[PDB]
């Protein structure tokens, strides 16, 4: 009896085995865009993905990862509210069952079909093990997905997942370049918060674009097709993998814009 999504397993049960579900900078959070501050001292957001080397692609149960080599400072997040280096480390998603949910953060209550989290370490502490104990341990770039035109630069990640349909299966997934799932304004909003899974670690600085990137219907339908299930199991397909809205208690979203 594991966490997931499901009624008897999902996020109002995972306090009991993760109690900071319950703390003071739990994440996703609803986004007021007339409450956010503009905040002119931000600098401007930094995304040095020239040189990523992505490795490998894995159904975890939960979602699926891209993995990236974070052996050396090869993809770096710097700038915005950052102070020093973040690498790369992974990306997943997360996505709903329709078109109408899918995001964990919300923007005035407006959900987007799926969410985008582009997680980074801080280099100071060495590892993402020592990393997610510190309170700036890592930085996640959250990317809010519509459904509409294609993304091209995420057709690669579409036609890989018919080989991780199960949980545990990985495959190879060299050369994938990042870039090419960014929108084109990096303004941002930005607040202290945790991961959106258990063990719900108090470890982020979220930093969410403003500016949605488009997917086709065909390209989230693939990503529903997954399963949350092992090989041979019963068939429980990967959607509503998102955690609602939690409460944003004593925090301010400052915006990168006016
Ligand atoms: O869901 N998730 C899992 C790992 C991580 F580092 C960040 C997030 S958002
Ligand atoms: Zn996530």
């Amino acid at each position: 009896h594991h966490w997931g999504y499901g009624k008897h397993n999902g996020p109002e049960h995972w306090h009991k085995d993760f109690p900071i579900a319950k703390g003071e900078r739990q994440s996703p959070v609803d986004i007021d865009t007339h409450t956010a501050k503009y905040d002119p001292s931000l600098k401007p957001l930094s995304v040095s993905y020239d040189q990523a080397t992505s490795l490998r692609i894995l159904n975890n149960g939960h979602a699926f990862n891209v993995e990236f080599d974070d052996s050396q400072d090869k993809a770096v997040l710097k700038g915005g509210p950052l102070d020093g280096t973040y690498r790369l480390i992974q990306f997943h998603f997360h996505w709903g069952s329709l078109d109408g949910q899918g995001s964990e953060h919300t923007v005035d209550k407006k959900k987007y079909a799926a969410e985008l989290h582009l997680v980074h370490w801080n280099t100071k502490y060495g590892d993402f093990g020592k990393a997610v104990q510190q309170p700036d341990g890592l930085a996640v770039l959250g990317i809010f997905l519509k459904v509409g035109s294609a993304k091209p630069g995420l057709q690669k990640v579409v036609d890989v997942l018919d080989s991780i349909k199960t949980k545990g299966k990985s495959a190879d997934f060299t050369n994938f370049d990042p870039r090419g799932l960014l929108p084109e304004s990096l303004d941002y909003w930005t607040y202290p918060g945790s991961l959106t899974t258990p063990p719900l670690l108090e470890c982020v600085t979220w930093i969410v674009l403003k500016e949605p990137i488009s997917v086709s219907s065909e390209q989230v339908l693939k990503f529903r097709k997954l399963n949350f299930n092992g090989e041979g199991e019963p068939e429980e397909l990967m959607v509503d993998n998102w955690r609602p809205a939690q409460p944003l208690k004593n925090r301010q979203i400052k915006a990168s814009f006016k």
